[PDB]
């Protein structure tokens, strides 16, 4: 299932969909894995999230060149923290168009991130305003409300059973919601449930820090979040 490629790991989840995994030795927390996605849409490739670093993100592009060998049309990043946005410069060096929540781009400088080139905005119900996500193919971008951070966004893959929760969603056996230092404790539970309701047919839930799981990842994350209120 897992393919080791240098210091990174890649796993095919479905036809046209792979999970990328990178690791950073965070002092006091061990070597933390972070997951994103790679999607083939016809003759082009779409990326969800960078790796932790520019060098690791360049390695993602190298793997894409070896295993898919099609241009990367765009990347979308799911919030302004290092595990999701730390490799923005590598995407720009490669000529890839980059997208993030407008709020992520506003927060990026003070968070130590490089902003994406383009800003997504969202309707009151959470769905991306379509003009701000042009040519996204099967990617369906949804802002579920504040949770892990105020700017966290999520992505479904049309034509598959897959939806991606980023750092908002933890697996069905997770012991806690992890670092809540930037989190919205009042709204987390509703935001997790809003993600599940936005993608009701997704039976494979992908997330930043655990392997793909069933929808019990959503119910368990929300149930743990109920206790924050
Ligand atoms: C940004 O990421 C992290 C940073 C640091 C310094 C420690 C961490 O320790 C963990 O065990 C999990 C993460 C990922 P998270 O902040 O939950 O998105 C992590
Ligand atoms: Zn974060
Ligand atoms: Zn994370």
């Amino acid at each position: 299932g897992d393919q080791r490629f240098g210091d990174l790991v890649f796993r095919q989840l479905a036809p046209n969909v792979w999970q990328h995994t990178s690791y950073l030795d965070m002092p006091g927390f061990g070597a933390v894995a972070s997951n994103g996605l790679i999607v083939r849409d016809g003759g082009r490739v779409l990326v969800v999230d960078t790796a932790w670093t520019d060098d690791q993100t360049a390695q993602i592009l190298n793997w894409i060149k070896q295993e898919i060998n099609l241009p990367v049309a765009l990347a979308v990043v799911t919030h302004a923290h290092q595990d999701k946005m730390g490799g923005m410069d590598a995407l720009h060096a490669a000529g890839i168009a980059t997208y993030a929540n407008a709020l992520s781009n506003q927060l990026a400088p003070q968070e130590g991130m490089v902003a994406a080139q383009h800003s997504l905005t969202f309707a009151a119900n959470g769905w991306v305003e379509p003009a701000t996500a042009p040519n996204f193919g099967p990617l369906k971008v949804f802002y579920p409300g504040p949770g892990h951070t105020s700017d966290n966004i999520t992505v479904g893959i049309n034509g598959t059973d897959i939806a991606f929760g980023g750092c908002l969603i933890k697996d069905s056996k997770a012991k806690s919601l992890g670092n809540l230092g930037d989190a919205d404790t009042e709204h987390y539970a509703a935001s997790a449930r809003a993600f599940g309701a936005a993608f009701p047919k997704a039976s494979m839930i992908v997330m930043s820090h655990s392997a793909p799981d069933s929808r019990a990842a959503i119910t368990h994350t929300a149930r743990m979040a109920d206790k924050l209120r």
